[PDB]
DNA sequence: CGTTGCGGCAAAGTTATGGGTAAAGTCACACGTAGTCACCATAATGAAATAAGATCACTACTGGGCAGTACCAGACTCGAACTGATG
């Protein structure tokens, strides 16, 4: 079952908080970019991705590109 | 007719994949990361020096005029004397 079972909104925005708050010249964890993007969420309105899902995601971009960011 | 092998049908069984949730691990807080030669071009004087220029001193060459001399008359001026009118 390769069907991504999260709502496709909270996928669009927990790329875009990986994105603009994780790989920022802060070097922020893990969990603060997960309360920061519940927070949004709940503002939005949206599922929240739970925190293994965040950090499972973030290990699907590691190599060259985010260690440079 | 009965038996036997074969094949369709539809649960059922087995892997796989992307989610959530408690719970075993993981690791930094322990004063500390910035810090230091090596590098060769450009401005930038200040000194070193210029290359020509400026003036002195001497040597030789060549224009060339001034104080003084001299004659041949022409012409005005006037001693000295002559001579005529006169009161």
């Amino acid at each position: 079952n390769r069907q991504r079972k999260l709502p496709e909104d909270t996928l669009a925005i927990m790329e875009k908080f990986i994105l603009e708050d994780y790989e920022t010249l802060k070097q922020k964890r893990m969990w603060e970019v997960h309360a920061a993007l519940v927070r949004a969420c709940e503002e939005a309105g949206v599922i929240a991705p739970s925190y293994k899902a965040f950090t499972k995601e973030v290990q699907r971009r590691t190599g060259y590109e985010q260690t440079k960011k």
